[PDB]
């Protein structure tokens, strides 16, 4: 996990946390646990839906769930200073794993 003050603005302050690949994961399972708590779908005993169906079926939904135990990571960073409130999230953003590959071709003239 990296964090990087974004500003100061006298007692305001924003903080950017980007999130490593193994944090993800962990976040990931806690939303696969956390919906196998509360759904049941047919095909599928009561709690025991794969990570790979629920990431099919919800689709770009399954991020939320991510980001939502990703912000929980959140409050234990900030333990060592004096807040008034709690942290306020005004971003949020996933991407998921890519990949790109540019090639060049000559076509028969």
């Amino acid at each position: 996990m990296e964090v990087k003050e974004l500003e100061r603005d006298k007692n305001r302050v924003v903080l950017e946390y980007v999130f490593g690949a193994e944090e993800i994961a962990q976040a990931e399972d806690k939303a696969v646990r956390y919906l196998n708590q509360r759904v049941e779908i047919p095909g599928f005993r009561k709690g025991r839906i794969p990570k790979n169906v629920l990431k099919m079926k919800l689709g770009e939904e399954f991020q939320e769930y991510t980001l939502d135990f990703l912000m929980d990571l959140i409050p234990d960073t900030l333990k060592d200073r004096k807040l008034i409130l709690s942290p306020i999230v005004t971003e949020r953003e996933l991407k998921d794993v890519t990949a790109r590959v540019v090639v060049e071709v000559h076509e028969e003239p």
